[PDB]
């Protein structure tokens, strides 16, 4: 997972949750088909901590949350793009996602 630098996009637990589920579904070879990086967005989304379970209510995924916000996480996880700079995006659709960080403590 990850990479050198968490390179992931732009606040924190939001690049570092693109950027690890990014390379994991290239890396894992289970991409390229924008249900299955759905059905991963589920998967990965629940199968961590709560910083990044909660997270996902923000970019979509579950099933749940935001719906139509979900695509466009997993269209262009489809294709090597943008995704750092899709969380700067992000934060035209929510100010938010910018934060939940993982140890302020």
């Amino acid at each position: 997972q990850e990479a050198g630098g968490r390179p992931g996009a732009d606040c924190e637990v939001c690049k570092e949750f693109l950027n690890r589920f990014y390379k994991s579904l290239i890396d894992r070879g289970v991409n390229f088909s924008l249900d299955t990086i759905e059905k991963e967005l589920i998967s990965f989304c629940l199968d961590t901590k709560g910083k990044e379970n909660r997270l996902c209510y923000y970019l979509g995924a579950t099933k749940d949350a935001a719906t139509k916000i979900l695509s466009e996480v997993t269209r262009p996880m489809s294709v090597h793009m943008p995704a750092m700079k899709i969380c700067e995006k992000l934060k035209k659709l929510d100010s938010q996602i910018c934060e939940l960080k993982y140890e302020k403590t």
